[PDB]
């Protein structure tokens, strides 16, 4: 249903709003993408390993929503978004431009664009 | 009130339906849908449907797809109720996003907590979305 990706370092209120919107749209279903260390460090001065960031997201979702989300490592900028016909792509101000690039690429490949849902996070 | 959404809804198109789906998934029955007054609709488009007809069109659509009659409020100023009522989320399209930012600017000036803006890029192709609540 829903694609959501991020680095999640630190896990701040903006991320929390993003996760809330993604879960409301996608249910207990969702897989959350968490960037590899390489991808994280291109975008930020990241000092937490993938496993730590992924577990921080997993425990937060369990505390707040009562399920352990599926986490997948994002090793490239597109993730699964060129191959899966997601209903919604849930993004923040920091991931919005890449969402636009994902849709531009989908359209270039004859794929339907995904509806982008940008959760503004006042950070 | 959990979620604010507003519009003229003439005609009620696939973009509006995306907005409505997102708003209902976020808020359930705890949503308020603002529909512009005739005065307000006419400043934006050459509107040929009265408020009552536009409101009923939205109500019937929501009943048909989601199984409830939504609360409709007439919007008679640019902000509707969004400077007064505390909403958790404000669901907007690219056409209404600048006004959402203005809403939060004024809320801050007035001493109200900001609302989380949820901008749906409604693309007026798109992948199919299964309408409904997910529960």
């Amino acid at each position: 249903k829903v694609a959501l990706g991020g680095t999640f370092e630190p896990l701040h209120e903006g991320h929390k709003k993003l996760i809330d919107v993604a879960i409301k749209l996608g249910g207990r279903d969702i897989t959350i993408g968490v960037t590899s260390d390489r991808m994280a460090r291109a975008r930020i001065r990241s000092v937490l390993p993938f496993a730590i960031r992924a577990e921080n997201v997993k425990r937060y979702v369990m505390r707040k929503y009562g399920f352990e989300p599926e986490i997948v490592k994002i090793t490239n900028p597109y993730g699964k978004t060129l191959d899966v016909d997601f209903e919604y792509l849930v993004v923040s101000p920091e991931t919005y431009e890449m969402a636009l690039k994902i849709n531009q690429k989908r359209e270039e490949l004859g794929k339907r664009k995904i509806t982008i849902v940008k959760v503004d996070w006042m950070m």
